[PDB]
């Protein structure tokens, strides 16, 4: 079910919104500004994805999650409790989560295709393009 | 302690970020666009307040909350589980929460003053101006 | 005399500048923002008309009114002492005043024509276009 | 045939361009501005869709319709002869037509897929995303 | 009657909106872009004139036409069924129609003057300035 | 009482809005444009202060003044009946009024502090910064 | 004849374009920048009027003047041979010429009216509004 | 293999970047500016496609070509050695190359589909939309 | 003498300002807009060069020409009395004049160098770059 | 005395303006651009603070320092004579100076409060917010 | 040596940065705003020249001055200790300093030419153009 | 011969356009974004230089190179076949090439001077300023 994949992705997006703020506040090193600026763009991206997933769910006739409690229950992202990082650590953690998201949107696209949902396919494939481009760039940060 | 008030306000801001999205997606009535547009501005405001409170905490030498789990634990805002509202309902709920926030920033300002924290006073009083202006306008929606 | 019509219109414009602020501050209902935004545009329009009429008077070799005392003496607009309205009330009151202004600019145009004042005719007819377009829209608010 | 679906959609787009202007001019109620502004955006959207469909037809080697006479002949949208509406009526009528358009673009996408026309599929699915998002919002206006 | 002239002009404007799109899609020659760009500006101009005429009619207390069926019935512009043109042909056809429109707005201005309708005179004379400037330029294209 | 100081300041702001227009229209000398431009900025500033004071009053639960009649009754600014000035005269008159306003906002800040009104203090101190900067510059015009 | 008035006005506009440059380069006094900036705007205004008059002539089926030789022959403006001025001198000279232009556009409007040329009337009356506003301001510079 | 199609397309894009500059510098005829402006947009388009193809290759885990030597080896576009053209010649040559590119992106889309590469499909179909729209317009230049 | 070359160039610039307007108004052919737009840019360029040359003369301690009479006396450009052209004719005439200007700025640069005037050299060489780029493009229009 | 604190802060601001330029020109490392860009923003900040402090002093009725000689005499910042740094060194040096400035503005605020200078308090507290936010970020660069 | 001229010019630029601020704060007269605005532009110009000279020195392989102490030692500009001026005084003082700078950049250009430093010549000649244009305008302020 | 130097520089510019893309795609390290952004600006700079050199050649009456084959034949830049770099490597390689370009533009300027080509001198010296500024900054990256 497309709804099931979307609702779980909606949970991840808000959970990641929070996580990336952690990285945003707590990066250490001469690198501070680059990471601080980049993590800002990323968390704005997740606020964006959060809203879009929710409205797609609503467009499909279902209820999006409306509480952080639901978010915590349905998320597959483990929350980060550390409060200090260097650039390398942050890039590694974001990469891991993006790889997770990439698999999920791959499934989203395949599932929506089977159910004949052209709109959700299109949304998934667009997100996939963004995640794969970022994944490539992230891997280069760590080489 | 100023830190204690900030950390609790940081929790409310993210919790309200979520709540206002609920209102944003689930408003019903010929009023849809006005509320949908206004709730968008409001939740962007809370993402803003969330970040600013967190960075003020960090500036004070302490750790801001970095998980939705901490947010849920420390918040004083009850999460909204309903998924359908008319404009009147949304405005009433936002008003209630703003009144709560207004009392908290009033305390923030008084507490930071006692501790000689001029910067946090200034931030609190600015937030207070915003909340009191909105409260007035919100009350007018309901009259 | 064209000067006589302008000087009385100048008085109305400032009096209406004030009146529309009343509507702007004191509108009640879920409608608040629409009316609050619209009344803002309207009172800026009257500040505009106020200045333009005054400078046209000056261009004609006469003295524009320079006091709120003169404004009160020369105005044909009754000031609104109520401090609470719903959208319907505000739209009705603005309509009444616009109809008054429309008759005055109709006279302005006819009088300036007789006196061979092409510039004041042009200004009057432009104001007339604006007032007639607004009048139509205002009437639709009330149907 | 993809051409057949496009040519009929081109007819609807111009017919709806006209219909939405009717709603735009003839809305009644304190709601006037919201609807007047929204219907403006919608009819600009249809002028847009009109042109794009026509040029896609031309790209496919065929002739787009070039007369209002052809438009009337090929349209599936019944023209609105009433000249007075409240917001609720307008939203209901637009919804009905959007549901019709949504089915047509669903067919467009399926048909173009069978004929191996990747470009028309992409255009259809994009239009579908727009129509489904609007349909959801429209339904919320009426609840 | 001013209303009669406006209602017929409203019909022409939408009919020309359509015609100019034909020219826009179907121009041939190394000239393609110049004509394609210029016809785009022109048809946007007619969408504009269409709306303005309709709202002027409404301001006068009457009903604007609200159907392509009425448009076809009331228009004086013959629809173009050819689907291939060179720049010279397009400029000739637009000129012919502009000359027609120019005579109509000349009448509009004279008629509205007799009926003491200063606003419609002003609108007509403005349109006349635009049409006469374009007519001059169009004639130069063909010399 | 903070309300009492605000209501009197609201009266001055509209009275000064009018006065500065007088200076704006009636400045004489090769200096015309500088003064004409500067007085424009100043009267826009007072329209601004007028609205802000009124809304602060409303936020405090009271009614702002809504008539030019109330304005005249409550103002401490004497209206200017002269209709001709050189730059030096205008700068002297504005200075006198700014000094008056400066004392009033000084009181506003002190009074709001005693009543624990942090928001009105903040507004007063901001206005004070603006008035003191202008006062300095104004004095330099006259040296 | 409207053509005769336009052709003479076209000559004045280019002659004044040149004259105002003289004032622009050769102003003396602490006033330099104000006059230098203002004369720049004025000469751009005359380049504008020059072109518009020429194209109106062309729209009327006649030939605009195309040489500085024709300009000199047909102008009523005496060229300024002095190369040094104070602000007062420049404002006096511009005023004199504007008064001349004002009479000419007054005639233009009357003549075009008799010949039933609504477009040239409209252009003349607009220019008249600009000249009368400037004349008023210019006179104030010299008082 | 999707990689094989991309690497060959990357070669064409840089080769065409160069070719279109030739057309850009060496167009002859009264047409110069139109072609010069259009070829500028086109070569910027190919710099764009060049980079995007390269980064897609990198995202797929392979190495994009990094030398003009590789470009020459892998390209299917014959380089243009003539240094003089009229508009007709340039449009014919660009059309031929666009038709080649269109077939290649058609293959790209089909191949990426078989390999389950949703992102490359999406990129190919978008490029296809652009190429087919341009092809249509190009053909019209030559009719 | 550098002054002598500048004063003659100043005369040409205003004379060409006029000439290019002729081309601007009187171009014939399907080419109208391209030439009309291009000649507009060119005459604005000459207004620019006119002013800059004049101010350079003034900077050198001399008087720039301040009359169209001086312009006619000192110019080397023959005025164009024809009032009808095709694109080819206009481009030929502009080329001829640009070649003249190019030789003059070549001399300007050489002369200013001998007199050790680094500023005038720099201005001349910049103008030369512009003229040589345009000359090349102009020649291509005519091939 | 508030004046004494301001005059010493004014000296530091210009001295730091200079120092930060040193860092701006002389940073070494792959880090060059980040530091070069950041130091640019910082020195513009000090030019800003320099001017604002000076004008506040003037507003208080005293003379700001007007010479680099006075600046050197009154500054508490030691000038940096080294001409080569890595990012770490620059961030350490800026931090040290910001900590100094932070203590000074803390004193400024306390002193102005005692003297009842609400405007200088407000300015100091704003500067304090900026310095404390930067200090936090600077410390993170060095961890 | 080019380095010697640059290092002395770098000192003057910062010294003038300071001096022009003095004029900026301490101008007296109805002229205040014109001078205050103009001196702001000028001191921003010197901050600009300061940085550019320093970076040119660095590009030449040498160390720019990095202290106000070096600036004072190497400057040829006498610092202004007066704290009160009328427009005439300020313009006279700036002129004197610009004449000094003009001679220095004249030398800079000649010296860099002898040493075959094309880049420094180009920079000097550009500065020279700016200084000579300003000098002319400044002289006109004082006539 | 100036033509010979330009034609070889044109070859280098396109070859470097390609090389810098390699660096752009294949940078490794936490530094990724800084280098990726900077290399983007650089390759756009070379596309720019490529076009400008080509058009200068054309302005000189000769044919610019129009093939990558000619580019390879005439270039002095060795192509980079490695596909992995850290920031340090990229900056070293760009520096080496910039030093080469700097010598070439030094020659360009000297050669064009001998041939009396003021325009090419000016272009060369401008490029030289850019290259020398970048060279300085590049060297600082590596220290």
């Amino acid at each position: 079910k497309t709804f099931e994949i979307l609702k779980h992705l909606q949970a991840d997006a808000i959970v990641l919104f929070m996580k990336v703020h952690n990285f945003h506040w707590n990066v250490k090193g001469t690198d501070f500004f680059n990471v601080h600026k980049a993590t800002e763009e990323i968390y704005e991206g997740f606020a964006d994805m959060f809203d879009d997933l929710a409205e797609r769910i609503a467009q499909l006739g279902h209820h999006p999650l409306v509480t952080l409690s639901e978010a915590l229950k349905l998320t597959r992202v483990k929350e980060e409790t550390k409060t200090s990082f260097h650039s390398k650590d942050i890039f590694k953690e974001i990469l891991e989560d993006y790889k997770h998201l990439e698999k999920e949107f791959k499934e989203l696209s395949n599932t929506a295709e089977k159910e004949g949902d052209k709109v959700t396919v299109t949304y998934a494939d667009d997100q996939l393009a963004k995640l794969q481009k970022s994944i490539w760039m992230l891997q280069a940060h760590l080489a």
